[PDB]
RNA sequence: AAUUUCUACUAAGUGUAGAUCGCAUCCAGUAAA
DNA sequence: TTTACTGGATGCGTAAAGGACG
DNA sequence: CGTCCTTTATT
């Protein structure tokens, strides 16, 4: 009935639920006897290690493959490939040429001698070892030796890159879609641009780059692409691009340099190449990480033993002989920093650099002039390309009897003397005894007392900074040089040990690193089927609504095999968990194995039928051999025990079955069964006692005695794996993961509200200001104990049955809607997001802004304003981090209001049974803070994208529509990025153009250039107005034009408009600075001022007879103000007005004003509402374009709406 | 101010609301020194 | 160059045949 | 030799 109603069991997806796993019982106390923990941990340190070894072997193995190559039918592919305009002939034989170009990569890697063994038991057990000749590297690959097993994942991420296929993972991939296409993009170039190279500079690439080896000309002919297929020589192709550096230091430059040598000579811009991207697996001061490290450091680094004391006492003594060296040998540079040394010597910023223009006035401004502004421009331009200031130039701008050498001497003194009180101030951290109290990122006083002692350190070191003068200078003192900069290169050791110091301080105090556990089995937990408990070790119990995860100690496998109980009252429930996995796969493997073949001897027809895919769609494609397929197929399923028994299968008639894939979708739909049988409880819980047996509660917050609210989302799916009314459309998947993640923090850290005292509560709506519990309240508690983790995988609609495109069933049910309601959601800079809602015919129903989310519960309302928690935060960082506090992250701030929002969205779906209208974001973001408002709009795409894959209520009945096993499906599966475009089910991604600045009444936007640019322009613009006049009646100048007179408004619709100076605008300054106009008097003012009178009708040859240009300077300002309807101010919150120049049928000109007062209005509130208005109406107009359309036709309906439509549509739905 | 985890919370108290696809790998990148 | 952090793209999400084995 | 690790099958 509804639209949305249709899109239920549409596709098969994957998700993964996660849960803390507790231990019940002795289960942690044997599992610490036995070490078995500290065993996982270290093979995780292990494999890590094993895999840079092996990765070590594949790039060998992938290189001497590589540099040996020549590909075949390189010119071809490049000559097809390079045409201007391509045929349908060499189309189809250029992408087999392409396809084939692959196929040839991968050829040669299967061919080499041990693909065979890369990804089985032998490269871990031999190969590996035998290819390192260290005895260390052989020792820690075998201790893999029964564990080879573990490696299967790591092995299927190293196929990918032999694959011949089409994906990134790809090595054919990466040098054929990507290097290749660039190395002739970067062909095209060069035989246009090579004109511009000098020709040593093409020999100076050939010695320096090339070896003298090869001309630079080579690497831009095809048959040279095969040198650029290893990493060593996309690394030498790069370099005549982008140039290298000698290791002396000395830039050579690439011919990309030269390029923009040249494009910056010639004032045109040539084109630069790409450089090409790296070959798969190419192996192309670090942070302190303890306690104990960062003190030690802070000890031995800064007290009054280091060298870094001596250097500040041998600096001091140096200011204090300071009048034993020469004055006009010692140089303070110059930066914006001078001006704290002005005041420091003269009491004031800004004595020295007034100083300096006195003096240097004095010859260089011209008499005349006295002060031109032209003086302004390169006296403070002149001032700061002087690099230092002599202390014999600071003392000529000084007065008897202030000697700026004295002042020195005492400045820094006071500065030595201050680092020294400080440095009793921190004395007890110095001890060899001194023992940390506390953790340093949760101590806070033991951090500020090294931050006063690291600023002190560095207040003194940055202010000798100043005194060496980049100089490079002619006559420095290098006496007293000589002894600083050993001092000042000793001094400047702080900087690291600053920095270093302060990214431990300010890393997030907790951890949430894991490894994962096998319990010494190197396939572990890895399915669920009953078969293979005893080889899986692992299996799933429950205790009423509890559920366990239990795991088999490795020498009691079969420890749970034969337990049974008669009631379950006092027993657990054990899984009978039976899955059949891929049909297309598992039937003839089981078939054709050497075990049963004989047992069923398929006809030779069936196996000559298998061996050529008689049964698969194609040239070879022949039904009865498919049917004939299936029957043995059907027939041989029966007699197999193990799943005849297991599964009652029906399946249809083979007659009716069109394809196998038909026959497959009942085998697989029918493949699954879960089910509990008893199992006593007193015989279990001693097998825990025993240490024979591992149980963990399956636990999240959901089941506690004390949760009384909705479940989490995530707790409904894993319960439902188990209700009868799961008919298949939730499984429980294999594959599943047990970690152990440390503890990060202790609870006597953590930050408490401890019990029996009041704590604020934060929602100020609320009258009851306080909360008072019998218990502690800890931050961070869940990081202060160990925490195991279970990842358990469930597949969502593993068989579906309403198949069909959504796109094309999302335009056929839009064509028959009667009424269907629209969603546009708006960017905005001044509006994190808005919304409005719109039916059918464009009515509003809904418009607010998304700043502040909203909430429900029990008659509390709470309104949690976003928008400025936003901007806390992400200056928080930059001002905090000076504060030395720990990081604050700003991607979860943003991702927990996404959620919010996506919750919002979704309930607005269902209400109105509606479409999305989203805005396309612009590729470049501009100044400043852009992913603020691009961040939070991106994330919230991707984010709606994914809820909308399953899209679930969890008020509903789980089996009713929206329910949990019955999700709505309305975004294609998001497999990829752009693969959808312009739709994905519900949601249409439509341009922003002219759907902001826009009159909604009227459809009227503004197409003229109204940018002063000449004085005889002005009056070819007065000119092509038909009539400007006054209308007393209203206090209004009209101007009547029609924009048919002026250059790019094609787009324009109703061509004829009148406009009024009617209301306010607002004006910016270029150099408060923005001011506010009110249009008539402007240009009653004006007229006024320059002698026109306006009452004198139509005054447009009135206008051009003016002679001043400031006139025409100030009118077209007019004009470019009254044509601004939207306005608003750079950071102003306040006032967001639309206003429009232009009349309605009903003679009344639109304010967003009239509107944003009111409770429920029927036009935008403001520019940020009418802009997603219009993105709403713009998805109206493609309903429109479904409805002109024939349902077979709709698939090939443009939705990208054009403007030359847009405006047609705004200008003519009134 | 508690969590499988994230965000915002705390109405009679060990929690509430919404969100949450993990693991492994490859590859593009942006910020800082 | 190095460190960190974030963005998309690939694979797996398995029972059973096959084998080694001390 | 029955236990345990490895390798297989591909809509
Ligand atoms: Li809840
Ligand atoms: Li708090």
């Amino acid at each position: 009935m509804s639209k949305l109603e249709k899109f239920t069991n549409c596709y098969s997806l994957s998700k993964t639920l996660r849960f803390k796993a507790i231990p019940v019982g002795k289960t942690q106390e044997n599992i610490d006897n036995k070490r078995l923990l500290v065993e996982d941990e270290k093979r995780a340190e292990d494999y890590k290690g094993v895999k840079k070894l092996l990765d070590r072997y594949y790039l060998s193995f992938i290189n001497d493959v590589l540099h040996s190559i020549k590909l075949k039918n390189l010119n071809n592919y490049i000559s097809l490939f390079r045409k201007k305009t391509r045929t349908e002939k060499e189309n189809k034989e250029l992408e087999n040429l392409e396809i084939n170009l692959r196929k040839e990569i991968a050829k040669a890697f299967k061919g080499n001698e041990g693909y065979k063994s890369l990804f089985k038991k032998d490269i871990i057990e031999t190969i590996l070892p035998e290819f390192l000749d260290d005895k260390d590297e052989i020792a820690l690959v075998n201790s893999f030796n029964g564990f080879t097993t573990a490696f299967t994942g790591f092995f299927d991420n190293r196929e990918n890159m032999f694959s011949e296929e089409a994906k990134s993972t790809s090595i054919a991939f990466r040098c054929i879609n990507e290097n290749l296409t660039r190395y002739i993009s970067n062909m095209d170039i060069f035989e246009k641009v090579d004109a511009i190279f000098d020709k040593h500079e093409v020999q100076e690439i050939k010695e320096k780059i090339l070896n003298s080896d090869y001309d630079v000309e080579d690497f831009f002919e095809g048959e040279f692409f095969n040198f650029v297929l290893t990493q060593e020589g996309i690394d030498v192709y790069n370099a005549i691009i982008g140039g290298f550096v000698t290791e002396s230091g000395e830039k050579i430059k690439g011919l990309n340099e030269y390029i923009n040598l040249y494009n910056q000579k010639t004032k045109q811009k040539l084109p630069k190449f790409k450089p090409l991207y790296k070959q798969v697996l190419s192996d192309r001061g670090e942070g302190y990480t303890s306690d104990e490290e960062v003190l030690e450091v802070f000890r031995n680094t800064l007290n009054k033993n280091s060298e870094i004391f001596s250097s500040i006492k041998k600096l001091e003594k140096l200011f204090k002989n300071f009048d034993e060296y020469s004055s006009a040998g010692i140089f303070v540079k110059n930066g914006p920093a001078i001006s704290t040394i002005s005041k420091d010597i003269f009491g004031e910023w800004n004595v020295i650099r007034d100083k300096w223009n006195a003096e240097y006035d004095d010859i260089h401004l011209k008499k005349k002039a006295v002060v031109t502004e032209k003086y302004e421009d390169d006296r403070r331009k002149s001032f700061k390309k002087i690099g230092s200031f002599s202390l014999e130039q600071l003392q000529e701008y000084a007065d008897a009897d202030l000697s700026v050498v004295e002042k020195l001497k005492e400045i820094i003194i006071q500065k030595v003397d201050e680092i020294y009180k400080v440095y009793g101030s921190s004395e007890k951290l110095f001890d060899a005894d001194f023992v940390l109290e506390k953790s340093l990122k949760k101590n806070d006083a033991v951090v500020a007392i090294m931050k006063d002692l690291l600023d002190s350190v560095k207040s003194f070191e940055n202010y000798i900074k100043a005194f060496f003068g980049e100089g490079k200078e002619t006559n420095r003192d290098e006496s007293f040089y000589g002894d600083f900069v050993l001092a000042y290169d000793i001094l400047l050791k702080v900087d690291h040990i600053y920095d270093a110091i302060r990214n431990y301080v300010t890393q997030k105090p907790y951890s949430k690193d894991k490894f994962k556990l096998y319990f010494q089995n190197p396939q572990f937990m890895g399915g669920w089927d009953k078969d293979k408990e005893t080889d899986y070790r692992a299996t799933i119990l429950r205790y009423g609504s509890k559920y366990y995860l239990a795991i088999m100690d490795k020498k009691y496998a079969k420890c749970l095999q034969k337990i049974d109980k008669d009631d379950v009252n006092g027993n657990y429930e054990k899984i009978n968990y039976k899955l059949l996995p891929g049909p297309n796969k598992m039937l003839p493997k089981v078939f054709f194995s050497k075990k049963w073949m004989a047992y069923y001897n398929p006809s030779e027809d069936i196996q000559k039928i298998y061996k050529n895919g008689t049964f698969k769609k194609g040239d070879m494609f022949n039904l009865n051999d498919c049917h004939k397929l299936i029957d043995f197929f059907k027939d041989s399923i029966s007699r197999y025990p193990k799943w005849s028994n297991a599964y009652d299968f029906n399946f249809s008639e083979t007659e009716k079955y069109k394809d196998i894939a038909g026959f497959y979708r009942e085998v697989e739909e029918q493949g699954y069964k879960v089910s509990f049988e008893s199992a006593s409880k007193k015989e279990v819980d001693k097998l825990v006692e025993e240490g024979k047996l591992y149980m963990f509660q399956i636990y999240n917050k959901d089941f506690s005695d004390k949760s009384h609210g909705t479940p989490n989302l995530h707790t409904m799916y894993f319960k439902l794996l188990f209700d009868e009314n799961n008919h298949g459309q939730i499984r429980l998947s294999g594959g599943a993961e047990l970690f152990m993640r440390r503890a990060s923090l202790k609870k006597e850290e953590l930050v408490v509200h401890p019990a029996n005292s009041p704590i604020a509560n934060k929602n100020p709506d609320n009258p009851k200001k306080t909360t008072t519990l019998s218990y502690d309240v800890y931050k961070d508690k869940r990081f202060s104990e160990d925490q195991y983790e279970l990842h358990i995988p469930i597949a969502i609609n593993k068989c579906p049955k309403n198949i069909f495109k959504i796109n094309t069933e999302v335009r056929v049910l839009l064509k028959h809607d009667d009424n269907p309601y629209v969603i546009g959601i708006d960017r905005g800079e001044r509006n994190l997001l808005y919304i409005v809602v719109v039916d059918g015919k464009g009515n509003i129903v809904e418009q607010y802004s998304l700043n502040e989310i909203i909430n429900n519960f029990n008659g509390i309302r709470i309104k949690t304003d976003y928008h400025s928690l936003l901007d806390k935060k992400e200056k928080e960082r930059f001002e905090a981090r000076q504060n030395w506090t720990s990081i604050e992250n700003i991607k979860e701030l943003k991702a927990g209001y996404i959620s919010q929002v996506v919750h919002k969205i979704c309930e607005l779906v269902e209400k109105y049974d509606a479409v999305i209208a989203l805005e396309d974001l612009n590729s470049g973001f501009k100044n400043s803070r852009v992913k603020v408002e691009k961040q939070v709009y991106q994330k919230f795409e991707k984010m709606l994208i994914d809820k909308l894959n399953y899209m679930v209520d969890k008020k509903s009945n789980p089996c009713a529509t929206g329910g949990a096993l019955k999700g709505y499906q309305i975004t294609n599966k998001f497999e990829s990025f752009k693969s959808m475009s312009t739709q994905n089910g519900f949601i249409f991604y439509i341009p922003a153009w002219l759907t902001s600045k826009i009159d909604p009444s009227t459809g009227f936007v503004n197409l003229l250039k109204t940018k002063y640019t000449s004085i005889a322009d002005s009056k070819k613009f007065i000119s092509s107005f038909d009539r400007i006049m006054y209308v007393p009646e209203e206090d209004l100048f009209e101007f009547a034009l029609d924009y048919k007179n002026f250059s790019r408004t094609d787009a324009d619709y109703i061509k004829k408009w009148k406009l009024y100076s009617y209301g306010n605008r607002i004006r910016i300054f270029r150099n408060f600075d923005w001011e506010e106009v009110c249009l008539t008097s402007a240009y009653k003012e004006l007229f006024n001022k320059y002698g026109i009178n306006y009452q004198q009708g139509d005054i447009r040859a009135l206008l051009c007879e003016q002679s001043d240009k400031a006139f025409y300077s100030s009118f077209m300002a007019l004009m470019s103000l009254m044509l601004q309807m939207r306005n608003s101010i750079t950071g102003r919150t306040d006032v967001d007005f639309l206003i429009s120049p232009v009349k309605n049928s009903d003679g009344i000109f639109y304010d967003s004003r009239n509107y944003e007062a009111q409770e429920n209005a029927i036009l935008p509130k403001n520019a940020d509402a009418n802009g997603a208005y219009n993105i709403a109406r713009k998805v109206l107009w493609a309903i429109g374009q479904f409805k002109k359309a024939e349902d077979e036709k709709l698939d090939k309906v443009k939705i990208a709406i054009s403007n030359k439509e847009w405006l047609e549509y705004a200008q003519t739905s009134v």
